[PDB]
């Protein structure tokens, strides 16, 4: 349900950055990403549902989405100094935990 | 400190932001929202306190602090840069989470 | 990693920090302790190993980790701008934090 939707989000802007040509752009996109990531963060994805909360799959769940914040955080302060091209190559990058970890949790 | 004198910190600073004059008034008052916001992740309001640590409503709780924490992050790197009035204007839209939050749980 | 083999490459990094003699060299070691936090925040720490993972000491422990990241950001912010001497300074902060870290949970 909404993890998912966060999923495709976090997708949507992937492609608008690969799509990208100045910083400003590729700066709104991944601020989307990065709430996105914070409110798939607060979910519980559909493999996990039938534990605990209190297990520890949900909090290296929880961990792997600060994991990919902080990847995220670093393509923004690439985008914030102007340097489109490298940001864009962090974002090819991102493709790759964004996704990892969706069909790790599907 | 408990929740609520968490969330007093943060709406003092928020004043001090709004009223300051140079870029080290506004990055001091921010690092001390940061560090209310760090520190309210392991307070329970009150409300919360017959659900489980790791319950989703005390998952939700926390990772509002992280979303607070992001945005108080882009506030902090303006004011780095010397960019206050950039600064402030991001302070105002901490305000409105701020408060969003604090009717969410109280 | 364990917490401990994390711990090793936290203090292993800040003495590289110490010594180093230029920006990349400041931000490739921060970026290692920011990588050992993130995994130092899935283990368990010795003093806590009689305690359930979403226990309040262990959401207190993971938020120590936050905590410390956003000081390695700070530091990190400072070599990103070039700032080798100030970012040491910075590193200087996050000695403190992790001896402390070590002396409470270990
Ligand atoms: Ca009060
Ligand atoms: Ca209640
Ligand atoms: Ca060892
Ligand atoms: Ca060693
Ligand atoms: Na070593
Ligand atoms: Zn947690
Ligand atoms: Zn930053």
């Amino acid at each position: 349900a909404d993890w998912e939707d966060n999923m495709e989000t976090l997708n949507d802007n992937l492609k608008v950055i690969e799509k990208a040509d100045n910083a400003a752009q590729v700066k709104d996109a991944l601020t989307k990403m990065r709430a996105a990531a914070l409110d798939a963060k607060k979910a519980t994805p559909p493999k996990l549902e039938d534990k605990s909360p209190a297990s520890p799959e949900m909090i290296d769940f929880r961990v792997g989405f600060d994991i990919l914040l902080w990847q995220i955080h670093d393509a923004l302060c690439l985008a914030n100094e102007g340097k489109v091209k490298e940001a864009q190559a962090a974002a090819e990058q991102l493709k790759t935990t964004v996704n990892a970890h969706w069909q790790k949790y599907r």
